[PDB]
């Protein structure tokens, strides 16, 4: 039915009948992504074509190819082998995590480390993480894993709270072999347990509080129909979900009167990245590119009712594909369901006697993913008043090191001899604008202040200004907190009844952008996180800000090269590509496993309706 | 019992007693301000004295007077006459805003002014405005409010909708004379309705939300003892209510393990301006200060069960005295409740197999008010895991003027003819400090970049650096979102089992401040909202940032008369002032009713407790 709907088990299954039919899919190969194509811009087909690319990774050594699938014709559209030390390696295979420790188990280079530290290398749990790009010749073209040593004293011990400092092993996942194994000396590992589940940490638990009731007894506002599309107090949207982005939001309309009105057309993370800040040989190399290098969708955690979510939820069960073509359910994986937001209007009027009181409701759609030791909540929220906000939850337990003698001015204490590294957890909001259609324009909006003289005499009048970003070369920009600064998506040939061009603003929270120096390899690999908003022209090969091939990837691709195209964004199909993030001093507070800390952004409308969309809203 | 219990209104006819039997409350007096006194630093002696602050304002042009009284004796402490030209004038009365309209109503030049645009008189409503302090000589040492007209069509008709711009009056209310009537020209009266309960207006309200029940089947988890002591989840403090400043906590504290640690111990919002931006004669004079001038408590609505406070409300009806020293109950004009906060924390870890997931709550302390066309909730929420927050929720109908023909850079349009002056929304939070106690201290943090070389040869570290703030010469700091700046307020005597001095860490949302002329009068009197943190040392005459008779005062009262004292806060008994606020352009989204926007600020734990506070917190 419609072309937005969620891929199925069975395309799933097809599309590995056409890689194994056109002899792309034999025993050494292993699908390292796959995910199902939006439709093209404009009606192309005369009816839906829905086409799948795949990412296939080749076990023996040979080189990966990358390719497109119609399932809907049984045939292979295109088929392209890839020169990885050039374009950048697959994303990571969860098959190839387990193969470190494995590795390291039996390296005596390793077991020399591990017996210098009296550590016993069967309770030793290696965090096998991506390599990124860095100084080593002989790893190019090669698929690479750096491992970090943690103790695990009991099966169901925390081994976070064990980290062994001083040791890093680099491991070549194809070959099965130990590249390099680094000893800069031994360190203390951390005694105390970090079990929160554990009576004598946690103490009596509390019996204070008392039951919350959330329901529903008429049900949800929302209905769901064609397994995806949602429609929630006027909001029209189909909720889609990709292995590497996770939730992604397609067609975001809202019914005004008789018209359904386009305002964003996809919505995404379209990348995440977590660089760490410590100079340490053992860590300096440390950077998660959790979306292109993980692909979060891949981990998404299987949501319990009355935990995860409560209330009156509506699940979706995305399926994705195993590291063999097979189609594998993330049950309950995504959340959906409308809460209560407080007050959404209010006046008390002394000279009309009028007492007018309305409440607020938002919808939410989202999904929580597992990386190592890191949890994050991805939550999109859509209000009755026409704002669409975004926000990151992140949670789970610090990656941990030994906490140096003599301090550190890159490194918080949680415990004794327990160090957390700084680092940061940094965001890429992908939004395919639509505002009232494809013709948009974005307009960077700064508070003005005004010196008093003629014509402002005392000094009280403040005003504004809009600058239009006309082409690509002159869309990246940087926030403003001290002059209020938003950008303005508009839709120029689209006017309300005060004649003024629709839109909507976005606010951003304004938080420290990339800190690595602009030298680093973070720097380049991550140069979408160094400035806050990006603006480019539709295309249908520009889908993440860091390119197609993430992994052991250098610069080269991604936002820097798109941008450089300077194309026309002056009332044109364009993108905005939003960057927001965490600057993380772990605190002893987020010891052993830490509380919830957000980070998002918003947009409202602005001149979008010819007044507020809310006045329709009963007493109730 | 508790010396920080609420006023009943028994100590309020006691107030008025004492002062008329004091001859104090003769025909001619009004109270323009009473107020329950806080307790003296050290409280060791036995049986506190009840104090109330009153001013005391005269209808017969007499000089007013600050007079206080203790209801336990009986007696008169202190009364001292004020000369307002210096000094300050009293808070306006609810029964001088009448006066305005009624004598513009039989004066020539006004009457005048509605002729040539064709008003009837009886259909005229004036807002009665604070003057402030301009170049009018005349005008020092006398009471004046400036009045601006809108149309009423009929009685339940939203006048705001018909401003009648061009035209503004200053009136003398204790002598009764209008002073002056300005008259600039005639500029169309907005003739659109804006009323929002209108079914031609709304349309046909919607049926499409279904009810969402929250319910405590057990009750809720906070105990309310002494009246206003309340016990919510290791959280402890006192719920007080001020004429002047609405609710204010006292006592803030949490229960760690055995101890009974204090965090802060008074929390207010000692001010609120609203300055507007517009160069017109007619409304550059126009500043709004909500708490000073007209005192937001007084106004405070009586909040509906189920509509302004959903789920399980725990009501506070606080007592205020009106003009003439009678009691008044405010009924439920406080709401305390606890409500459900998603998850607090979450991982699933590998190695150790255990799922882990645990559910975050607040505990909220609310109420609004009304002041003229504006509607403002203040909210003070406590979490689970130490965190603090407020947050003001701003509504109501905007402010209006016409949109003059050619546009504005100052105004902005919000139906044909129909305009919203420009301004802003500023608030000050008043932190009477007291980290595990008052020896308290406030250190700037900022994020801090490196360069790549020796020590940082990859260019990734990055770390953070904090300035201690000694004296009161070098408290005065402003926002640096872009290096994350943050606040700091710690114990240097109070140390964590890590050896650090305990503390909580101010977290801003960095919006613009005061953007006014330097030299405008404005900035003068409204100084402490140009920056965006003030420390002080505690005193105790130093309640508010604007001083204690804000209206129609000069300026340079309050923060700033503070500040020149350069006292010691180097670990010190200290206050933390906190500036914050709106920049509203209004949108055309925001006629005829606005939907509410936010702001606030909050304060996390930082190296306060020896580890997370939640691990004892049930999976439920
Ligand atoms: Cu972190
Ligand atoms: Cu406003």
């Amino acid at each position: 039915a419609s072309p937005f709907r969620l891929a199925s088990a069975g395309e799933i299954s097809e599309v590995q009948g056409i890689l194994r039919t056109a002899g792309l899919l034999g025993p050494e190969k292993r699908i390292a992504y796959l995910g199902v194509l939006d439709p093209a811009r404009g009606a192309g087909s005369e009816a839906e074509d829905r086409r799948f690319r795949v990412f296939i990774h080749d076990v023996s050594g040979a080189r990966p190819q990358e390719v497109t699938v119609s399932v809907t014709n049984g045939t292979v559209i295109s088929a392209v082998e890839l020169d990885t030390a050039a374009t950048g390696e697959l994303p990571v295979l969860e098959e190839e995590f387990e193969v470190v420790e494995q590795l390291l188990a039996t390296d005596e280079r390793w077991l020399k480390a591990l017996a210098a530290r009296n550590l016993d290398v069967s309770k030793v749990r290696v965090a096998p993480l991506s390599a990124g790009v860095f100084e080593y010749a002989e790893e190019r073209g090669r698929r690479i894993l750096r491992g970090l040593a943690f103790v695990q004293d009991f099966p169901e011990d925390s081994a976070w709270a064990h980290p062994v400092d001083g040791l890093v092993a680099y491991v070549d996942v194809v070959s099965k072999e130990v590249t390099r194994v680094i000893d800069t000396g031994v360190f203390p590992v951390p005694a105390e347990h970090g079990n929160y589940t554990d009576p004598e940490l946690t103490g009596p638990l509390r019996t204070t509080q008392k039951p919350i009731s959330i329901t529903q007894p008429e049900g949800p506002s929302f209905t769901v129909t064609g397994g995806n599309h949602i429609e929630w107090e006027k909001w029209s949207l189909d909720v889609g979900f990709d292995v590497r982005e996770g939730v992604v939001l397609h067609n975001i309309a809202f019914r005004d009167g008789d018209r359904l009105r386009p305002i964003i057309n996809r919505a995404s993370i379209a990348e995440m990245v977590v660089p760490y800040g410590d100079p340490s040989p053992i860590r300096s190399w440390q950077n998660y590119f959790d979306t292109g290098e993980y692909l979060v969708g891949q981990y998404a955690n299987s949501l319990e009712l009355g935990c995860d979510c409560l209330g009156d939820i509506t699940y979706l069960s995305p399926v994705i594909s195993d590291a063999f073509g097979n189609p594998r359910e993330i049950r309950n994986g995504i959340c959906m369901h409308e809460e209560d937001w407080g007050i959404l209007a209010k006046h008390s009027d002394l000279w009309s006697g009028i007492n007018y009181t309305r409440r607020n409701r938002r919808m939410v759609i989202s999904f929580f993913t597992t990386i190592g030791n890191y949890d994050y909540g991805f939550y999109w929220y859509l209000y009755l008043d026409g704002t669409i906000e975004f926000e990151a939850k992140a949670t789970g337990v610090v990656f941990t090191s030994a906490f140096p003698e003599g301090g550190s001015d890159n490194i918080s204490q949680l415990a004794p001899g327990l160090g957390a590294p700084f680092h940061q957890h940094i965001f890429s909001a992908r939004l395919d604008m639509a505002i009232d259609g494809f013709t948009n324009r974005v307009e960077e909006e700064d508070v003005v202040r005004q010196t008093m003289g003629p014509g402002n005499e005392r000094g009280n009048a403040f005003s504004r200004k809009r600058t239009v970003l006309t082409r690509e070369s002159e869309a990246v920009r940087e926030a403003d907190a001290r002059t209020g600064r938003t950008w303005i998506i508009s839709n120029p040939e689209s006017k309300n009844r005060l004649n003024e061009p629709v839109g909507y603003k976005l606010h951003a929270h304004n938080q420290p952008t990339l800190l690595a120096d602009p030298g680093s390899s973070i720097a380049r690999r991550a140069a979408f996180a160094t400035k806050d908003l990006w603006v480019t022209r539709y295309a249908d090969d520009e889908r993440y800000p860091t390119g197609d091939f993430v992994n052991q990837h250098s610069g080269g691709a991604g936002l820097p090269s798109y941008i450089a195209q300077d194309r026309d964004i002056d009332g044109q199909d364009i993108v905005v590509w939003h960057t927001f993030g965490l600057t993380h001093f772990p605190r002893v507070e987020d010891w052993p496993i830490m509380p919830v800390d957000t980070v998002g952004f918003k947009l409202r409308p602005e001149g979008f309706f010819d007044r507020s969309p809310v006045l329709d809203v009963p007493a109730n």
